[PDB]
């Protein structure tokens, strides 16, 4: 039948200690290539993924980034396909918290680093890939988003401790 848009979900815990759970709509209808990425990373399918990993920089009023499962600090990470991987289009935007985008480094270098919006961010539009949006736990990501500062170091460890698909 019809492509149901996946959700995933990340399990949160905080220096260790569990937080709770975000999960997101992935908007497999407008960017499948960017959405089965993140779906895959999300259930470790491939062999690699999010399980484990960190958000190494978060801003208040800004954004949550994390995805880099194999650096740790915002300088690695890999897609599903090989190599970094196409920006897929700009249809969405970037329009309030909750917005889930991917983070890159030049047109066209999408690997597994993401960030999650906590503001309207509408100066990344057609410059990060919009592919998905928190669906219920934003208050999960609120908390998350105290941990940060103003240039980002995070003053706990935050950790996807578990992730994986529900539906
Ligand atoms: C994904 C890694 C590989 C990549 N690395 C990178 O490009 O490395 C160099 C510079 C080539 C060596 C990176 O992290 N890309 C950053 C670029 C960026 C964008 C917009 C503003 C940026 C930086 O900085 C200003 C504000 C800092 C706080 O906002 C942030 O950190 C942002 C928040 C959105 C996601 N976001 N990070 C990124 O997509």
């Amino acid at each position: 039948g019809h492509m149901v848009n996946p959700t995933v979900f990340f399990d949160i815990a905080v220096d260790g200690e569990p937080l709770g759970r975000v999960s997101f709509e992935l908007f497999a209808d407008k960017v499948p290539k960017t959405a089965e990425n993140f779906r895959a990373l999300s259930t470790g399918e491939k062999g690699f993924g999010y399980k484990g990993s960190c958000f190494h920089r978060i801003i208040p009023g800004f954004m949550c980034q994390g995805g880099d499962f194999t650096r740790h600090n915002g300088t690695g990470g890999k897609s599903i396909y090989g190599e970094k991987f196409e920006d897929e289009n700009f249809i969405l935007k970037h329009t309030g918290p909750g917005i889930l985008s991917m983070a890159n480094a030049g047109p066209n270098t999408n690997g597994s680093q993401f960030f999650i919006c906590t503001a309207k961010t509408e100066w990344l539009d057609g410059k990060h890939v919009v592919f998905g949006k928190v669906k219920e736990g934003m208050n999960i990501v609120e908390a998350m988003e105290r941990f940060g500062s103003r240039n980002g170091k995070t003053s706990k460890k935050i950790t996807i401790a578990d992730c994986g698909q529900l539906e």
